[PDB]
């Protein structure tokens, strides 16, 4: 049998818009910040990690693909632990969390770091023509950002498979825009009752007024009344469009990771952990309807947890599109009240590589707040995919 | 405990030239090709793969970043089946074996494909300035190919740890142009005596003269003396330089993988395989002498599979240069008639993604070939790292 | 002898901000609106031109390589109308008006227009590796508009030639600083008092909130005080700096143009004329001291016209630097009342291809404002040439 | 009147290949060239020349903004000459020589040296949206050579109205690639007879092998037959195409210019001169038939100088394409034998903004090789333009 793996901390950066807070910060800074200081919360020297594994999709520079190794070594760790960067698309940075597991499960470690960093803001264009010549005729400057919301199949954007999941399953604009109204709303609330303060490691942003402290979620709408969301107009379709900018997640940089430790090391180190991994599970689905990947996902991560839908008291379940949302809550048969409690993509934002480390910190801190057992995490991804995992609180 | 992992199947293109044959395939392409050859060769349904994963690192356009499940589903994998691209550096494509592995040991698959896609004549340029402007001032277009090759903390190339490597370890230009001219003829004897057409798959390449098979590596230099590499100069450091283009690999496009099931899988169906996994290990070392990241993975490695330097009948260590892999040698006791039998990165080329399975195919095929039983596969890692793996003929 | 040349008409567009009101008009369309206005207020049919010529200097877009012909096709005149396109640098506007006089001169053309078109916030940046790539290393984007700036032989910036003018001829900062000043009250009071409207053509710029008339040179500050400018700081040399932001002209998007008719064919249809052409005259001078190239190009003029510096009742001479400004009024002796009365290239702008003929629409102006007889145009050039021309009112 | 031009002396670079011999010899580093030559020939020195005039259409990087003038100081030219660029398109080169002849027919200079140089094989790409960026949305490189081979009124290729121009002059494909043909073989034979040695000046081209002296036009065919140009297909229109690459000149790297003087100052000098000029006139026409400019233009050229057809014993009329080429030919009734002896665009290139100059320079030496008098030089523009001028051999 397989050792069992102990979450005893984890963080996360506050989300910055596209083109905000953030945009100065590249995806190792963020990440060596993340790592440091999953470090400091567990008490853990650097020199007694046994793997780094982060996940991230969009290569902003050079270093990028050494993200995880330069994350790791920035951010304290000894060189001589391994360094592995992972992409499963919007995924990544939950599956940052399952590798490193693994690590642990299968004996190869028993101190591991798992999360995820993502900057869309400095996301770059490239240039295929450059390193050999265009000759003649004009060439393009390809947006790499854009370029990774795009289904490579279809050549469709991700919201185009956000409306095929609207009509599929019966999912309308009048419940598209619920769910988004809702959700910046209870973000609002958990922003004003504090209860992202202590997972949120604040950055101070340089600017010319003196430094001030970034350590809010600033793509959250306060305001929030529904005439703001049924005013805009659909953008991904031009016929019986439903899927708009404002029931659409946010592009968005932000960092997370979290530390894990065998069930033996954790007891041998007096640390005071925040949950335990329960399951996990992966499943594939058609690209043009990968909105509904969580729902397989979550029902073979129960099948091999041993639970049933009722169990779970947490579920952060990635709003990627309020069209995608609703149908995953509906078809699973979930308690909206316990999906995304304090928001989720769409009012908090959706820093891809980042978003599946960043919501395991969300539902962990959740579960202590409310004092419950069992926690879902799962996740669509781009070009038909679902992950899903399931902690337990302790 | 954990399942016994069985590799029933392999196979690689030839490796490409920068700039060469291969130029206008891209990595998905290239990664497809592969996939669906693995399937025949095992006589596996393209929907009986429990997860692909594939070493990749450097991005050449938007579908990159969704390579391990392009290559899947237009290799003919169902869509049901999830894909995973990894990033190790130049450890990527053994990685990606490793994590595939991984599923099978862990029950999460019975069946899983590693493999690496890298097309190097295919990196792009980016410009980062590009999305929000350069308001005045001249700007760059970043090459993301040398930028893959350039450490990330002291920002110098990969070169310059070799000379490194050389100096602590007392490599002698003499010593490294030996090892170069030597890997050339084992690679062009292995060509002449065929040694490669069986785990070669043909590419058609469209050229103008009509369609030629693109099967043979083009990097070899079948004439070679030691006259060729005394010539060339040193080409990454100013002063007291030993690290040539001749006795440094090239940078190339390839594609391999492998297809895994669990022995039980393997049992029933009445495969004849490869050869088993035996064992794994990773291991970080000094970013500034990155390789010889090899000679502690080795050893970890030994000491999980029980076994001793002297039971290894073939060992494939990728020659990044022939500064560090005489370092390696030297360091591990290792034969150098058993390294590289049939040649290495100097001599076939290096395309960093796909290297790392690509050598693994080799190792199991030359291990049929002379009836060893066990061979080691290891190689350096950009970052510092080092990455190897035990396979046992069966 | 050489028959006379009549300018019967002139107008000018306001002067556009580095990235304000103009930047959406590509020079084509500022030249086209320019030309055809001017044949409006001539009276003369587009059937009837002999030449169009135009200054212009930085290629914004294909299109701008025909830029005289598009100005005038686009701006109504027949297509069986000669079109040329002058590059002088900062003289192209000027250039152009004596290109154009020329051929009446020679009884080439009893009808040319001449003018100049410039929008510097088009300015490309260029890749001169992307025909035939870089193959490796970093690339550069070239800023045209800095490039521009630059003179080709010390590659130093416009600003530090000011520098090597204002230390030779002894322009002090404070002397520097005063001209600045003054030139924007000038400018001001010109503004209010509406010396301006009649020679300005306005262009409705497209805005959200509806269409609004763009018909005030928008560089001006019209709260100019001396702090303002001696709060600045040197941007173009570290040490012993004097020109700054401040008393430097602005980088800026204008276009202009005059119609001209020999003096038999101006009689021959009732025309009212601004004014006649007198003289001109060319010179180079030292690139590293470009500045002072206007005071040999007026001396000669002066020469050609059998005048003298007092006879001239209105001095257009573009305001390039302060520094060189200063130095320009000193050495011809010139009095300051009677040189740019209302402001010039630092309060104005400075749209490099088109100031030659648009502060001759401004001379010619000023001349009927005034009731005067002579006025003088002049400018330098950057690489180290003047050019100077002489009409009287009529 | 107006005084008498005399062209003493002239030179030109052998025609390079895009991205042939020449492709790393920027248009000032030609342009440069053939200043310093013209001088020597012409036995002036630097320091005696009155105006300067190049021609030239594509910047291929800042300092091109300034060519004339770092083509005269790098020519050895002294500093006090004013220097001018020009762009007529394919006509620049000849206008750099006529508005250059104007300074001398209007007193303003005794000495001006007018010439052409372009490099189309560093035409550069620009970057529209680099300077405020594009934000979101893949962007465009702009190929500024094909961009000055578009008509920017329809945006068609040039070959397009070349088209339009065999459509209505009724200029069959079996003509064209008569034409053609006929155009290398001359050019073969005037290489291989040596009538261009004298008038080249040959450029060193720093080679691996060693220096190598570039001195040949490289575009032409020497073993050319009917076969060749008949296998060709249509390349500008997608139906009843007649215009090929065969038939359709190249675009090609050079530069040439021409000394004149004021006749006073030739008698003086004692000067043994090429030539005079006789006259010269310039046309506008319908854009989408540009090719037959050159008729009207040269017909007022005739008239001007008193002169019939008949007594011309050498032209120059470029070979932008043969269909218009054979219009013009076919329109002005010339004797093909006596229309471009030695070869045109179509055999020997046609470096776009050297061309005009280039051909006047090929014109004058033939007129020396058959003891003729007069000769014609014109040439179509894009945009719909033609200049024509003819040239007396003294
Ligand atoms: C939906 C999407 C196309 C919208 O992008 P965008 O237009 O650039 O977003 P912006 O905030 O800049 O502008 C949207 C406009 O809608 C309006 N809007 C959006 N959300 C709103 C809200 N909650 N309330 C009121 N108005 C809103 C804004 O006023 C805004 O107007 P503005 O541009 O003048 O400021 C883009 O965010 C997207 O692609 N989302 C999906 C991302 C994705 O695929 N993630 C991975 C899937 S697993
Ligand atoms: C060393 C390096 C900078 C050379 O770049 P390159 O110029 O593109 O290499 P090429 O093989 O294409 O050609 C180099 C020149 O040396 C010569 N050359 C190459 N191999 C040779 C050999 N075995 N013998 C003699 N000459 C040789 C080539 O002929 C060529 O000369 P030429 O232009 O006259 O034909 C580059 O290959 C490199 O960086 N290698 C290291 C790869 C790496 O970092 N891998 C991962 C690190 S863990
Ligand atoms: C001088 C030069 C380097 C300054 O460029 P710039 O910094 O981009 O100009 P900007 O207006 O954007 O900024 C200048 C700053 O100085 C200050 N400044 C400039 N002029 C000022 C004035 N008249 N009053 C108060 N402040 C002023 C501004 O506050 C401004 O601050 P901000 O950036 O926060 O807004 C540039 O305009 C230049 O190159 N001028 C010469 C052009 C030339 O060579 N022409 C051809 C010669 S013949
Ligand atoms: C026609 C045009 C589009 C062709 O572009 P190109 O492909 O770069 O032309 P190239 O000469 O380099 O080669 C073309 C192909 O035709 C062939 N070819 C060229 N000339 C040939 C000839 N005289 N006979 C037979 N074949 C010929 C080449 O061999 C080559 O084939 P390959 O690749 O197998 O070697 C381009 O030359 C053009 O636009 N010309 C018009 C120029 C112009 O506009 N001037 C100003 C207008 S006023």
């Amino acid at each position: 049998a397989a050792k069992e793996v102990v979450v005893v901390s984890g963080v996360r950066t506050a989300i910055g818009d596209f083109g905000g807070s953030l945009k100065d910060f590249s995806p190792t800074d963020l990440g060596a910040k993340v790592v440091s200081e999953v470090l400091s919360r567990a008490n853990v020297s650097g020199d007694a990690v046994g793997h780094v594994v982060f996940g991230h999709v969009v290569n902003t520079e050079p270093k990028d693909m050494y993200l995880a190794r330069v994350a790791a070594i920035n951010g304290g760790v000894a060189q001589h632990t391994p360094a592995l960067t992972v992409n499963r698309l919007c995924g990544s940075g939950l599956q940052a969390i399952v590798s490193a597991a693994q690590t642990i499960m299968l004996g190869d470690a028993d101190v591991a770091i798992g999360g995820g960093s993502e900057n869309m803001s400095r996301a770059p264009y490239t240039v295929p023509s450059a390193r050999f010549g265009q000759r003649m005729g004009d060439a393009k400057l390809v947006d790499m950002m854009l370029g990774a919301l795009h289904d490579p199949f279809q050549t469709i954007h991700m919201g185009v498979t956000a409306e095929n999941v609207a009509r599929k399953y019966g999912i309308t604009r009048d419940a598209q825009d619920a769910l988004a109204l809702e959700s910046h709303r209870r973000a609002a609330r958990a922003i004003a009752e504090g209860r992202f303060k202590d997972q949120i490691l604040p950055i101070s942003i340089r600017t010319k007024k003196g430094e001030v402290a970034f350590d809010t979620d600033e793509h959250v709408r306060h305001d929030a009344g529904p005439d703001d969301f049924t005013k805009l107009k659909p953008v991904f379709v031009k016929e019986d469009g439903t899927v708009t900018a404002g029931n659409a997640s946010g592009i968005n940089d932000a960092a997370a990771a979290v530390l894990m430790m065998s069930a033996d090391a954790a007891r041998a180190q007096g640390v005071k952990p925040l949950a335990r991994l329960v399951a996990y599970a992966h499943a594939g689905v058609d690209p043009a309807y990968m909105g509904i990947g969580p729902v397989p996902a979550t029902q073979k991560a129960l099948e091999r947890a041993g639970l049933k839908i009722t169990d779970l008291d947490v579920i952060e379940a990635n709003e990627a599109f309020a069209a995608q949302a609703c149908a995953v809550t509906q078809e699973l048969g979930l308690d909206p009240a316990k999906v995304n409690p304090n928001g989720s993509g769409i009012s908090l934002g959706h820093p891809i590589g980042a978003t599946g480390a960043l919501i395991t910190v969300k539902a962990l801190y959740e579960l202590k707040r409310i004092g419950g057992r069992y926690a879902l995490v799962t996740m669509c991804i781009g070009g038909g995919q679902g992950i899903a995992a399931i902690f337990e609180n302790i």
